[PDB]
């Protein structure tokens, strides 16, 4: 299967990337170095993950060592919710660029549709625990994203955690200059996203699947929660193909024409997770995995559920 998918900006995006949310700052530099050494060419980043400087050390070292050329890498980051103001977007992007040791991003996403009050805190709260919104709307933030393309800071722009109506709002924007290239959403066998994926794909927007392994290290995991990696039905499909469960869970979205961004800081798993281009799930395997949908969402947040633009 081809390693890259064509975006609606004319550029090609590697269908497998390395996730970096929760990667400790003392481990992520080696994780990214190992990833690039074993073939990864796409890294998924965000300012809110608080480790872009350390990711950037790795990227810069591999560029300096001439392991890879900058043109061969596809580096993604995301505009955090407290920077959805016209006068803050460029600086937010520039801080990410500075930390990553880059002079452009391949793709910059609106991380969540909701804007929050600017300030030091990533989740500004009122005295009763509700997030404090910004009155900025997704259309004006999109215009600010378009400026970044026109200034040369980013090659593509996109969205993340946008629901169908929010994607449609962007597409219907008066005076729209650049369509979103990507919508990055949670997607795995327990949250299969058929409806949103078909909408986005019908509009030429590429979907990236986050938390493809079910984010077992998410900080709010509970003992009793469902576990993709331990699901005996998925293990059985893996065994039949002489692959690991994680490898099946990565190949699944690839065959749906999705990009997928599994996270690891374990060198052996980084390498294992990349070994997914030499086997095929059958149609029956694919439909069987789709059948496990339970609308189980790992990435959600109670404090933000009253924001006007909360997506879920
Ligand atoms: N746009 C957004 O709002 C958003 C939200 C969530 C995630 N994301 C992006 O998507 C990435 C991936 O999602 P995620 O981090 O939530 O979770 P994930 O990739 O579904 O799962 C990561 C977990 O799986 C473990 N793991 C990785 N490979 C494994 C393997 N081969 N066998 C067993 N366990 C394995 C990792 O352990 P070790 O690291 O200990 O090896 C880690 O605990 C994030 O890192 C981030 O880049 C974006
Ligand atoms: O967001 C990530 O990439 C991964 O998750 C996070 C990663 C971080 F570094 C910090 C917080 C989150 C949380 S708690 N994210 C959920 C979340 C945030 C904002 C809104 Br609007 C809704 C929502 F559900
Ligand atoms: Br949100």
């Amino acid at each position: 299967m081809a390693s890259r998918i064509l975006l609606n900006n004319g550029a090609k995006m590697p269908i497998l990337g390395l996730g970096t949310w929760k990667s400790p700052p003392g481990q992520v530099t080696e994780a990214v170095k190992v990833a690039i050494d074993v073939g990864y060419r796409h890294i998924d980043c965000a300012h809110v993950y608080q480790n872009e400087n350390e990711v950037g050390v790795a990227i810069q070292e591999k560029l300096r060592e001439q392991v890879v050329k900058r043109e061969e890498l596809f580096i993604v980051s995301k505009l955090w919710c407290t920077y959805h103001e016209k006068g803050l977007v460029k600086g937010a992007c520039q801080k990410t660029l500075s930390d990553l040791k880059l002079d452009y991003l391949d793709l910059y996403l609106i991380h969540w549709p909701a804007g929050f009050k600017p300030g030091k805190e990533f989740f500004p709260l009122d005295e009763s625990g509700n997030v404090v919104p910004s009155d900025t709307n997704i259309l004006d933030t999109w215009a600010a994203m378009e400026e970044l393309v026109d200034e040369g800071l980013v090659k593509a722009i996109g969205i993340s955690n946008f629901n169908h109506l929010q994607v449609e709002m962007i597409l219907n924007k008066p005076g729209l200059k650049y369509k979103p290239a990507v919508n990055q959403i949670e997607c795995h066998p327990y949250l299969t996203q058929e409806k949103l994926i078909q909408y986005c794909q019908s509009k030429g927007i590429v979907v990236t699947a986050y938390s493809p392994l079910g984010s077992p290290d998410r900080p709010w995991a509970k003992p009793e929660d469902p576990s993709l990696l331990e699901d005996p039905r998925i293990k059985a499909i893996a065994a039949k193909h002489n692959k690991t469960t994680a490898q099946v869970l990565i190949r699944f979205p690839m065959q749906r024409n999705l990009v997928v961004i599994p996270k690891s800081v374990t060198p052996e798993r980084i390498a294992e997770n990349f070994k997914v281009f030499d086997f095929e799930l059958s149609s029956q395997d694919m439909t069987t995995l789709l059948s496990y949908n339970r609308n189980w969402r790992v990435c959600a947040l109670l404090s933000c559920t009253s924001h006007k633009d909360y997506p879920f």
